[PDB]
């Protein structure tokens, strides 16, 4: 295994180093506004060395943006595909590339058989070529790598099954900035090439000057280069026709033949295209070839890529004709005039890359190596696209909930083969497809119109219901005596109980377990642990009595704590935000211990008085002018006091101190250690009163944030043996700090209400001597070093925080893990900040045509880990990566993949069993079974199960922590007959494994294996 910590890779271009050296000046470069006047030597190409030009027709089809997926499909995409089929069928030399499989599958299944056969023929002959082949073209900033892989697999599995092709070239022309997680996943999925477009205009200029727009993109920790994927970065401001033929859009726009008038389009530069004729073809070719030769100067080979397309293009038959006939006249002239020394033709993306690599092998070019990312993108001036790291945060959080539910449903149901009548495959396909659709670069990014966001939310809600159905049928089958099991595949044997989604104060969706002497004495509950190691975690349920005790199925008592059910209310009469307690529902909390990828059953039983093994939390309300807070049968009366500082400690864990406003002020790790200043603060950013305004994409603050005026907020302190907390009702946020013995959990119920033109930020202030350095993650996969640059505006220093961020000095580190992707930064030494929500009345002029005014309450969740790191073996100062400690990685897993909780629905569960998975191996902590998916239906004689195994890399800090079992996923199911290593999409077998044993992977690697069973 390669060492991912101690060896700094030697690359030609390292993006953090490039950023440190670049000046980012925005000067007027002439017709190429953000470049320079390109010059070329006319003698460079001659009869023995011609410029080969591939014009690649395309149509960018968003699966939701200004219209819903179905609306665009009916109004636009179905016509584009039907006419592409007809025009390619009838014109053998015409070509077209297609990226979004969600639309293609929707179209293909509606075609008659004669047309399905015509479509398969134009794909098999190479006229229509799929690029990437994912369900969507995903966002690369907020997406979790597990969902990027999920959507890639959904689209490619469909293509292999119906079109018999697997793309090896990727096309990503619209995500707003680009992540190295893409080449990481693509290279492990059989790809050989990829293309990107939205990178900072200063980066395009810098790389163009050095002819470094094509590069071998490797991961930041990869010393050897085996993760490298050839990447082509487009050079210009857009992928539309005016910015793809060459540097001068006023000239290129004249070669978009849809802009002469009858289609309702025109050229902003005021010179229209003209139909090509024998009288103008020489002057028109002179102009076009000059643009091509200028573009070719920015690259190293004699093969030039010329995309020809725009959003929802190629819809009308007349549009196909006008583009094709005019380009054919140009090619016939250009290719016959030896003096141009050009051979131009329609082509596909793969044809371009194959020709580039033929040139490379002929020794005509060598390509530079590059590591790093391409965030934060700016398309012009100071317009940095960091707003969408936070826009529509409710749905960003929903993405992570559904991510976990899909994994848990696929894993729980993979253990058995299911009859078709159980509809398991049907429900899982629906859930995977709705989550995959939301990875679109207008889905999770929060950049779609309001009604489109509602469509994505409804789709995801249906997907969550599908996952619940599959999970609960699976639990019932895994935990019921086989000869007793009698399933009704439409019945709900269990209901899921989720304490954090939609969350307290967001939706009263949780069921109360109703017990009573005259109705039901007890209830079975079951916990599932999708992680491959034994895990303990506190779990809570709502119950109708405070006198409840817990037992495991061997009837051993389990220690429990009962606390009240507190809800917060914005009291419009008293104008205060304060909590109300229930007098008939209570929370019971206990530690569940669950096997690796397993299930554990417990029983909750009511008694007439306080149970021996259940304790009760105390509650203290701090506010002036208190009023009584009765709690029914709860045995401890609520206490009251004036606001004051307070301190809490659960177990042997840290001691936390809070201000009189209920906000953390310090953390003391152990009895003797110092009280380290760690202060939470809420602030607000506004919008500019002149110039460009913030919107769904752009963050254009009117200066540094201002503290939110807090008044004298109401603070609620609950102190328990198993769990304590401090909650405060601030304007726009009920902020909670929860302690269970280790790093605290933070929950914010964020309701920005009607605060227009406001972005609310949560900041941590410490005295850690971080300087200008901080770390943020990329797609939940890796942590990358960031350097704050005062030569760039505030919004340029914001980066995606898809799952965590940290600051550190020689001795101390503070890591904030998230349960949802949000934007954040470290704007001063010792600080971390993360945006909670943003409400914007203005549009940011990118085409969305609305502000962001559809905010709704969202429960954001986090873990806050303060640690001593002086003994940790960390990368050197020049390494571009950072790594989590064991505690921080486990805290991230507690947010993203918590235990699942099931409540038995009926009164009695006959044949109930106490555990599943007790014999499953408990794998080393850095290893995860990211995906477990049965790949065959029940009619297959040979069953196949696919696993994606990911190993992260955790810092060595002196903890022996060992004794674990080797995990061989190929032997998790019985009767294994074969084990194969495959691409991550499971679509190609790469190695037949000896002994049917799937080896574990190296740190930072991901592998896939498929086991076959007789
Ligand atoms: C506003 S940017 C982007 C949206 O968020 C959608 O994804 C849409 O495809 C659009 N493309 C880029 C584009 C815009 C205008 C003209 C040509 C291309
Ligand atoms: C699928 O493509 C392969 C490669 O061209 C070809 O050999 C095969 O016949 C095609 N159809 C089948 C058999 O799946
Ligand atoms: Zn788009």
């Amino acid at each position: 295994c390669q060492d991912v910590v101690q060896d700094v890779p030697n690359v030609d271009v390292q993006m953090l180093e490039l950023y440190d050296r670049m000046s980012f000046k925005d000067i007027d470069g002439g017709v190429w506004k953000q470049g320079w006047n390109i010059k070329y030597d006319p003698l460079k190409y001659n009869a023995h060395h011609k410029l080969k030009v591939f014009v690649v027709p395309h149509s960018h089809n968003d699966p939701g943006w200004i219209q819903t997926f179905e609306e665009y499909y009916q109004h636009d995409t179905k016509h584009i595909l039907s006419n592409a089929l007809r025009h390619l069928h009838d014109n053998p030399e015409m070509k077209f590339i297609w990226a979004e499989i969600s639309y293609f599958a929707r179209f293909y299944h509606d075609l008659g058989e004669n047309k399905k056969l015509q479509m398969k023929s134009i794909v098999k002959n190479g006229q229509l070529e799929f690029v990437t082949g994912g369900w969507v073209m995903p966002d690369e900033a907020n997406s979790h790598w597990r969902n990027v892989l999920l959507q890639l697999t959904e689209g490619q599995t469909w293509l292999k099954q119906f079109m018999n092709v697997t793309p090896t070239a990727s096309w990503a022309i619209d995500p707003f900035g680009h992540s190295p997680t893409m080449p990481y996943i693509l290279q492990k999925s059989g790809f050989k090439n990829m293309l990107i477009q939205r990178t900072h205009y200063s980066v395009k200029k810098e790389l163009a000057q050095q002819r470094q727009l094509e590069f071998l993109w490797r991961q930041i920790w990869d010393n050897k280069g085996d993760t490298a994927l050839f990447t082509h970065m487009m050079p210009f401001y857009s992928y539309d026709i005016p910015h793809t033929c060459g540097p001068d859009p006023k000239v290129c726009c004249q070669f978009d033949f849809k802009r002469m008038g009858s289609f309702g389009l025109s050229c902003p530069w005021k010179v229209p295209p003209r139909t090509i004729s024998d009288q103008n073809v020489a002057a028109r070719s002179d102009l076009l070839v000059d643009q091509w030769k200028k573009k070719a100067e920015l690259y190293r080979t004699n093969v030039l890529l010329i995309p020809l397309g725009d959003d929802f293009r190629f819809k009308q038959n007349t549009e196909w004709d006008v583009q094709r006939v005019n380009y054919e006249r140009l090619f016939e002239h250009i290719n016959s005039q030896a003096h141009f020394n050009v051979q131009a033709q329609f082509g596909t993306l793969q044809e371009y890359f194959d020709a580039v690599h033929q040139a490379e092998r002929a020794g005509q070019a060598e390509f530079p190596t590059l590591s790093g990312d391409f965030f934060t993108y700016a398309d012009r001036s100071d317009n940095y696209w960091s707003g969408y790291y936070t826009s529509r945060p409710y749905h960003k959080r929903m993405d992570r909930v559904l991510m976990h539910y899909v994994r848990a449903a696929e894993m729980l149901s993979a253990w058995h083969s299911w009859d078709g009548m159980a509809r398991i495959e049907e429900r899982l396909e629906q859930a995977r497809r709705e989550l995959s659709l939301f990875q679109h670069h207008d889905g999770i990014t929060g950049t779609a119109k309001t009604h489109v966001v509602v469509d994505y939310e409804q789709r995801m809600q249906e997907a969550l219901k599908a996952c619940q159905m599959v999970m609960q049928q699976s639990v019932y089958r895994l935990l019921t005596k086989p000869s007793i099991y009698s399933p009704d595949f439409s019945f709900s044997y269990f209901t899921l109980d989720d304490s954090r989604w939609p969350g307290s104060g967001v939706e009263d969706s949780r069921t109360t377990i109703i017990l009573g002497e005259d109705i039901l004495p007890s209830k079975h509950v079951v916990m599932h642990n999708t992680l491959p190691h034994w895990r303990e975690q506190l779990v809570d349920f709502y119950v109708s009595s405070p006198f409840v005790s817990v037992t495991d199925l061997a009837n051993n008592p389990v220690e429990a704590q009962v606390s009240p059910v507190w809800s917060w209310h914005h009291d419009t009469l008293t104008k205060t935000i304060h909590p109300q307690g229930s007098t008939t529902k209570y929370r019971i909390i206990f530690k569940a211990r669950v096997p690796p990828m397993g299930l554990a059953t417990y029983v909750l039983t009511i008694s007439d008085s306080k149970p021996e093994h259940t304790s009760y939390a105390s509650n203290l309300l701090l506010r002036k002018n208190p009023t009584s807070l009765p709690l029914g049968q709860y045995p401890e009366d609520v206490k009251f006091g004036d606001p004051r500082e307070i301190s809490l400690r659960v177990g042997n864990g840290p001691t936390l101190a809070f201000s009189e406003q209920g906000l953390l002020k310090s953390i003391q790790l152990t009895q003797d250690s110092p009280h380290v200043p760690v202060h939470f603060k809420f602030l607000k950013y506004g919008v500019r009163s002149h110039g460009d305004r913030s919107g769904a994409y752009l963050f254009l603050p009117n200066g540094p944030a201002s503290p939110v005026e807090l008044g004298q907020p109401v603070v609620l302190v609950t102190k328990g043996k198993l769990e304590s907390s401090v909650s405060v009702g601030l304007p726009s946020v009920v902020h909670q700090t929860i302690m269970r013995g280790g790093a605290p959990e933070i929950r914010n119920l964020v309701d920005i209400g009607s605060l227009d033109n406001t972005e609310i930020v949560m900041r941590l202030e410490t005295h850690i001597d971080s300087g200008d350095i901080f770390y943020t993650d990329l797609n939940g996969l890796q942590f990358i070093k960031r350097r704050r640059l005062d030569k760039l505006p505030l919004q340029a220093n914001y980066y995606p925080i898809p799952s965590g961020m940290f600051i550190e000095d020689a001795n101390t580190r503070l890591t904030l893990l998230t349960g949802q992707p949000l934007g954040g930064s470290s704007l001063a030494s010792g600080e971390l900040e993360i945006m909670q929500d943003r409400r914007l009345a203005s549009d940011d002029e990118r085409g969305l045509g609305q502000g962001v005014l559809d905010n709704k309450p969202v429960l954001h969740i986090y873990r806050l880990v303060l640690e001593k790191v002086n003994n940790c073996v960390r990368p050197s100062k020049l390494h571009p990566a950072g790594y989590l400690t064991s505690a921080a990685h486990k805290a991230s897993q507690s947010l993203l993949d918590p235990l699942d909780k099931f409540i038995f629905a009926e009164n009695e569960w006959i044949g109930a069993q106490g555990q599943f998975g007790g014999d499953h191996p408990s794998a080393r902590e850095d290893l995860d079974v990211s995906v477990m998916r049965r790949l065959t239906k029940s009619s297959a004689k040979t069953q196949r199960v696919g696993y994606v195994l990911h190993r992260t890399n955790l810092m060595q800090c002196g903890t022996p922590e060992e004794h674990t079992q080797k995990l061989d996923v190929c032997h998790l199911l019985p009767n294994v007959a074969r084990c194969e290593r495959t691409t991550l999409t499971f679509l190609q077998n790469l190695e037949h494994l000896d002994g049917m044993v799937a080896p574990e992977v190296c740190p930072m690697e991901t592998a896939a294996y498929v086991s076959s069973h007789s």
